[PDB]
This record gives C-alpha cells, sequence and structure tokens, in this order.
C-alpha cells in the first residue's frame, strides 16, 4: 500500500491492532511522530510465528 | 512504597509475580542480591500491554 500526501499519526497505531510492540531499524517509534518521509509503503502479509 | 532498613532477597520476587524476566538498567538482576542500596522505591500501576 502507498502513503502519501497525508499526515502520519503513527501514536495512534497501537490502536489499530493488539501487537505488543514496535520492531523499527535505524529509526525509533518514540521519533517517528517527529519525522517526514517522502513515500511511505505498508507492506501486509501472514507468515507462521517462527 | 519507600523499602528501606531491610535485608532484600530479590531472588523470591519471581515467586510472587509470574512474570517472564527482568528488565534492569544500570544493572543486572544476577547481582541484586549482591549490592547495596540508600533507599528502594517501588512504583506500581497498570498500563496497557504495548
Ligand atoms: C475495524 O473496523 C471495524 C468495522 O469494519 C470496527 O468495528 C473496528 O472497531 C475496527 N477496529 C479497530 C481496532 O478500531
Ligand atoms: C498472595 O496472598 C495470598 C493471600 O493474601 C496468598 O494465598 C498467596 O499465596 C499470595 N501469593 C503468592 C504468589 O504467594
Amino acid at each position: 500500500k502507498r502513503i502519501s500526501n497525508c499526515v502520519a499519526d503513527y501514536s495512534v497505531l497501537y490502536n489499530f491492532a493488539p501487537f505488543f510492540a514496535f520492531k523499527c531499524y535505524g529509526v525509533s517509534p518514540t521519533k517517528l511522530n517527529d519525522l517526514c518521509f517522502t513515500n511511505v509503503y505498508a507492506d501486509s502479509f501472514v507468515i507462521r510465528g517462527n
């Protein structure tokens, strides 16, 4: 899913799904609200736990 | 809760609550029985998992 030309409030993401915590690389989930991005890509799938 | 003037045996903490593991900063849970502290503060609350 392509995400652009919008204001992203990542703090509300916790309300959408009951995930325990983020796993971010090269960035912190704490600072996501303070940054800008050219484009955002949301890749969704289902796998096994392991 | 203020904790002072007592001998603390942290190894028994695992019996009190069914928590999986500690999360310590600046110290290891392994060495807690070998140290002294001027005062201990226990802050209790309830939050969401995320
Ligand atoms: C997902 O959408 C449904 C209706 O399609 C809504 O009832 C539900 O609250 C939504 N989930 C969350 C976590 O808000
Ligand atoms: C907590 O206290 C109750 C009685 O108040 C006791 O039965 C129980 O064993 C205690 N919990 C633990 C983990 O020892």
